[PDB]
């Protein structure tokens, strides 16, 4: 279970994900539900110009508008919001599934959820118990040294963020480029004449204005996701966390005696400490030796 | 389940917040379909005039009169209801969702919990468990008057959220008072599409006016409760220092005059929690004097 | 859920009616945006039919402008106004577990009514362990000490009725003083004359002679309803239930000493009565100083 | 449940997969939808030149225009799509879940999980009935899978194929990937009934087409990368043989024997889920193991 | 349940049913979704010439000339596709589920089931008896049931033979008339009063997408029928009307099981096609000494 | 269930059925889904002659020609097919379902079920006070239902006659199919009377859904008579045995307890219907239905 294995940061940062998604699903309908580009030909008691073309010159007329005088942003804005926020979706769900990086993640959420509701931690300030706190003791010696050489724990975060902020970087960069170039009223001079007759025509883009607008939406949300990204590897260059201080267990635990954590175990324990300044207490209880033969004497 | 610590005002915020979430739905639906503007030429056996126009000049006229002349509000008002919705619905919502701020009010509901169903509490009010049981509570009660008993943080987030929802409140409510006055049906476009259409100024009807206005108000009288909720909410935590507490009515009522006034955030969290069920206060401060560790420790003994 | 015992015959015919009438409303607005409303024609005042010599985007104007300042506020929105007052008759029936108090003490009589209609300790001594009866009146003690010290629960009940019947009254005085403006063929003159051409038109609200019946149907629905309303008022109006006797049981049972409630305990046994006459038997044992008596002579 | 026994090259091969099934139902529904060629005829402030055909013969016009004016590919994009990532599938789906053959997989797993955490494994490393039943297991698996051949080349070949089929896909929507265009050029022989004998068309998703194209020739080509890697680690290891070196010498159990054959692949394979499990085999696969407990048995 | 009974011919047939019906939806959705023969009337500075003729008139003239031009596969060729895919999935899954021998198939799958994990059995094959005489009294009086009758032995031979028959019917019709399936067609309708002209040039407009299906379908069909063939080849090339527990008394040590013969033959044998030592599992219960040796345990 | 209350008749019979029902459901689809006639007004490198009609005198047209020209099996062949099958699928199970005859039927199921392994039928059938007073419980209600229900005739008479209305319903299908299959044409002539309005009096229509309505109805004859031919078959094998009297004359012979009788109408009707599913429950049955197991009972009780 990861509803603990999740900072601050990756609880905001997944609603402004969905928000994205959101908002892109529905910039998509509404480009799919319209009628796009409706241009006609420029003239250069009242009456109508009766313009005399058909209804499939018109047709044909309205195509080669679209795809050879509507830029490329306001085209095909739906898509780039959905494939950049797919982006940012799935490169914060690798390393929690990448290659190598899966069942550490299972080993330790199982310790952490074992070794909590026990009598030992709360004695601490008949046979069965002394066995099962020394297979435990045992078990959480073998898992530490089996976390503690290959640290795949601080590599795959570090990369993630550094992926996640690089991309925020050029989508606001890209987004905040070509948003002034998605205009109404354009003036397609394309030269189809031979079969159509007139030479330059006027294009009016339908959704341009909601195209816009939620352009403009869709950068300030992802300047709020790429600023929370910032922070949240700011907090991963404020202070090495590769070991843990294990200072105030050590002194409010009467138990000074266990090994500072370190590595992968470390890593593990400043997460936990934003769900709860509890976990790391309980490693670092059946994580000592003077308690654990104290524990054994206790069981005779 | 933490309800118990959510008065009156945060029930009716949650059944108006979905209110205006329907009503925003509804109107973004309605906006969805029905054909928007039907725009005309003007002229500035009765036989009727023959424009002779296309069905395609046809469509750019409305399509230009229905970007140059329908007003912003009238236009998008269904997207302005639905985003001030979210913004009021999820205001509310974070006070207790402040990242790091839900540990002290879940423990100050467990322990409410575990204070307020003990025996000893009734063996007080007039084996070898019991005992122990009470003084475990005592200690975990001193452990609470030592932590969530440090400072007015929590009660320095309610008034701000607080604050903010009253200014979103007038904000709103100005807003739409000031601009549902023009919402209405026949507009008068004055467009220069005329060389390329034919004919200069012309007149279009919103068809989904004349609906939409009268949606406008129920919205503006449904915020106007919400406002107005509010309105008492600040006065629950301003006419009063809400911040420190003074429990001499139950100490005078059980007879043990030992248990002093609480201050700060026990003094906040008690005097919000009592406004549901005004008993558990009194469970609560009964597990705060002496004479329940000594009666513990005899029990023990 | 785990209420079904909270509510008398009236309050089941009313969620009926009300589930009714919402669904009725529910087609209504379907229809009212379903098909095509009112259609429109330019009266004109050997056979050969008369050439108007109008478009179909002129004529389209002509039915915009003549079926939405021609047909009157009933007819248009009728649909719509009889869904709002649907769901506003649903919020206050089920306005009875949403106050605070309210639920406070319907938790405490729920909670105590489940326990002792499973009391097989009442079973016993009804019939001429340990320490669960005297859970049981402790918890007798702490619900008859905290709910029955007041009516707090008994104004609700004694409102929303009430103001069920005055919303009653209200709707049968709209809907059948404006329900003859519902009329198929109606007469605008709109003078839109420059526009389109001609001044005076007559109109066809195609989908009239449905949705009048349907009025007459609803009207007939918030008939039978607010009658229902009505006899709620002889029950809540009839003999005062601010005390409830269990004279019958008294004898019924043997022991002549079952207390004889009042207030809100009494209105919330009453009603619960009317729903069974079998929770009142069984949670009377546990109200007896005789059968406490019983279980403490029958511990030793 | 075969999650174990799946290494780097099932992963990101499956992912693409996926990806690829993606693009074609988008590219497969934009075709169903949408109106596709619109052709006119020619002339091989001005009044447009009255062309004055009827309704039916422009659909018969865009009917024949849009059945032999249009490539191969371009015509039928999607479903070419679709049908060559349903076979690149369907190909890795048999690879660990084979005709006749899922039973010695599931045998193998449930050995090895029963093996993972035996009481006399932390012994070793620092009652006899369960002991005894997994060895008796243990000896079945040797007496049966490591006599079986016929199960790495399985392996071998769905990894072989893939890698042909996708130098092939690169090849076809390689060059017919650039006839892919806009405007046609029509020139039909319909001109007793149309009129007119050549026209101009212009195929309407055409753009989008060729920029979906370009997508999944990088995905394919991605996916065609990570065959290949996996193709040259099975040909770059010589992986068919077992040596209990780091597990013996870590344990120091002088009995650890060498699997042959298929145990010899298995292990091999799942030796980059965990080389944890390999442990516990060669400890269970100790002969000195199993004279300790017949000592002990006493 | 009675998967137990599934060579590589069940798995394969069961497959390429699938893909059939597939693509018989897949045509058959098609098949009235766009628009079918547009057809004109042939006229028998560029200028179009104007028909005048009417959007009924047009109208009627398709539906003459799309039901008096196009051939009898062109048009229901969904619907020949999706008989003949029903036709031959219900072909199979016939042995499981016909009465006369569906007590047989349960009795099978009983006696699979109840000598499979007895307790004595760990005992017996690698060197609580009461139980185990009993299912083999059980056993020996239905397979005494079975023994006589092959109601068994020639439901799966024919229906075999029929999916054989019909497959080389599909393959010589799907491919004798898929030189039909074409393009523009000369429509010589005579609705000449009425309309005005008399021939007319039509062209069907999914044409060159159902020859290519039907391409497809001829592929998967031949497909169908090599499996087939293999599986009719495996049935009558070996003698399967009599089994043979030679292996098994040259590897437990019971050497007077006797060879069940007829119904128990061809069902040991086909299941012996999915995993073999599980027959080893129920050969236990085929020597008298078994239970001789049970009783003298309870002893 | 008394699924084994069901011969191979019935097994295929409500199998056939429900595929008729699929044809009828498709057809009553393609005859609301596609179009119908399209008429055209008749006339009695050339230009096409314009009828100069509007789009709805040319809806009129087709509306009255294609219902006083298109006779009355083309026009709605579907519904019929649909309430055929639905007739012959509720007289399929009015036998196990009518009021006052379904109590029998679930009393011998239960008997049978409880004979059909029974610890007293194999020590009886080989050649515990609990299983002396299983025994004793069993022969009490077996004697107590073999006077229950062998009185009357109400298990065969309710078979036969449903059987008979299924021929008879069969044949009535059959004829009226194969007569009227020669009306559905495509190329109607409808002679209406309309000129005063539309302005022409003789016009030609053309059954759009035509050809394949002939098809359809020629496949669900078919099928209807393989239904007919299984009905027949079994109305033969109802009426040929005379199974009212039941002896256990093979059991009775391959066992020598010479004490259970010959059953009559009613119990011999269900037992050789029950013959038609598994013929172990019958010995099962028969096992626990002579003085002999009573008394074998009776002695083990001391």
């Amino acid at each position: 279970a990861f509803r603990v294995l999740k900072p601050w940061w990756d609880v905001f940062t997944d609603y402004l994900s969905v928000a994205m998604l959101m908002i892109g699903v529905f910039g998509c309908t509404l480009q799919v539900m319209q009628d796009k580009i409706i241009c006609l030909p420029k003239r250069v008691e009242m009456k109508g110009l009766k313009t005399d073309l058909d209804l499939q010159q018109y047709s044909f007329i309205n195509q080669m508008c679209y795809e050879r005088a509507l830029h490329w942003y306001a085209k095909y804005f739906p898509y780039l919001v959905l494939i950049h926020t797919l982006v940012f979706m799935l490169c914060s769900n690798f390393w929690f599934k990448f290659p190598g990086s899966s069942s550490k993640i299972e080993h330790f959420i199982s310790i952490l959820g074992k070794c909590f509701d026990s009598p030992w931690t709360t004695r601490a300030l008949d046979k069965k118990e002394g066995e099962q706190a020394k297979a435990l003791f045992e078990k959480v010696k073998k898992f530490r040294l089996h976390v503690e050489e290959g640290d795949i724990l601080y590599a795959m975060y570090v990369r993630q963020t550094v992926l996640k902020v690089i991309k925020f970087l050029i989508i606001i960069a890209y987004n905040s480029a070509l948003v002034s170039k998605v205009q109404f009223t354009v003036d397609c001079n394309v030269d189809i004449q031979d079969m159509t007759g007139y030479k330059n025509f006027s294009c009016n883009h339908t959704m341009a204005h909601l195209f816009s607008k939620l352009s403009f939406c869709y950068l300030c949300f992802v300047s709020i996701y790429g600023l929370t990204c910032l922070y949240t590897l700011y907090w991963l260059f404020y202070r090495s966390l590769r070991e843990y201080s294990f200072e105030y267990v050590r002194q409010e635990t009467g138990i000074d005696d266990i090994p500072d954590v370190k590595n992968d175990f470390a890593f593990m324990l400043h997460m936990i400490d934003q769900y709860d300044p509890l976990y790391s207490k309980r490693f670092a209880v059946f994580l000592s030796e003077v308690s654990e033969n104290k524990l054994k004497q206790l069981n005779l």
